[PDB]
């Protein structure tokens, strides 16, 4: 009936004024965030980088969880103004609704960016763990093959029927390895597939060369061929030596 | 007295021939390795990269430990040929000596490259562990300062002498934080020094910006100033409100 009802109607005005402040605020804080969340900056990234992202994404997710409160306040005020029949309620309700709707999407997008990151980290991690292996087992292998190429081509010096008869032996014990060793040589090859394959699964533009190993798998086969090709040339020479110790 | 002594003298010839083979081999394997070991490819590297190096340096150190044997064989033969007075012994001895001398240096260099790497890894690691921290504690901070800038600027709506008398309170309980909170704000600043300092210790051409945090320390101070500058503007407004609740 005036005054006492006027003050009561001005409160409502004050409330909305309180509503526009907070709304205005939140609206400016959520500007562009969507675009920032729908961005694709991790498809080429490294295990390192991606790990940087999850870390910065936790920052963003902490800023987020903080504003959940501002959003409920905004909603509460628009709710009161609707119930007290503020005269411009459809408008404030609409601004509040457009805000709350956006909130739900930020939620989705955000959870989405985390999932794309947590999986890019696993691919990247996985790839790494393969590479490491390849190199771990590929080093000893490179060794053995060098320790065999030089051995199978080592000039011998025998002047008895018995010296040349221990070599033919030691060298016979080494062949029994050729197979088993070729078992390992199969594996290394395998590990090399599991990598180029996983890489090939997602983005095929990433590099395959192993940053942990210089011996590549190509050159690792080349060596094995020579190892295989020497085995026979040795046999001959060792035969021919026997054919001189029992020949004198 | 011929023949039986001839065969004995031909053995020596055969032995040296055996010596030139192995020498020739080792010599070609150690070509350029020195240069490869005196190279400086880690001063700009990342924690990641360097870690790649130690891994490839273990490969090189495994190839090394393997040839120690070839070196002792070479030495043994030159030793025999000296004792049996081979006629070209000074020469083989000299080739063996030049090889053994090189071996000792590869040893030094190699141990040296490992040490430069193990320490570059620690600097790099260290830097990283600092950066992480800065960002870890710098995120919550950024929050609080936003959660305070918006609070100290939040329009109030009171119509009694008691409502405006709880705010003045809640807001009085918040100030007791300003100091302690400034304690944290000091720390974050510190962690930020420990990094730029360590970085500045070795190579000063590396970047300082934190890959784990977007909030820089500069902009982190800017916010604290506003937080400090609002505290007073609030006081006023809250005073003036009391000067209207006890004024009506």
């Amino acid at each position: 009936g005036s005054s006492n009802e006027i003050r009561r109607l001005e409160r409502l005005e004050h409330l909305a004024e309180k509503f526009r402040q907070k709304a205005s605020t939140h609206e400016t804080w959520a500007y562009g965030k969507e675009q920032i969340l729908l961005q694709k900056d991790y498809e080429s990234a490294s295990l390192t980088e991606v790990r940087a992202l999850l870390r910065k994404h936790e920052a963003f997710e902490s800023d987020l969880a903080a504003h959940q409160d501002r959003v409920e306040q905004i909603a509460a005020i628009a709710q009161e103004l609707n119930e007290l029949d503020y005269h411009d309620a459809v408008n404030v309700n609409d601004r509040c609704q457009k805000i709350c709707d956006q909130w739900d999407r930020l939620g989705t997008l955000t959870q989405k960016r985390r999932e794309a990151l947590e999986r890019m980290e696993k691919l990247l991690e996985t790839i790494d763990q393969l590479h490491l292996e390849f190199a771990k087992r590929a080093a000893p292998f490179n060794n053995w093959m060098e320790g065999a190429m030089e051995d199978l081509q080592d000039m011998f010096i025998v002047h008895s029927i018995e010296e040349i008869q221990s070599l033919i032996t030691a060298h016979e014990q080494f062949k029994a390895t050729l197979p088993e060793a070729d078992g390992e040589r199969q594996s290394i090859m395998a590990i090399q597939n599991e990598v180029e394959k996983v890489i090939q699964s997602y983005n095929i533009r990433i590099s395959s060369s192993n940053p942990y190993s210089t011996v590549t798998m190509d050159e690792l086969r080349t060596k094995w061929d020579k190892v295989k090709q020497l085995v026979p040339i040795r046999d001959q020479s060792l035969q021919e030596e026997l054919a001189r110790q029992h020949a004198n």
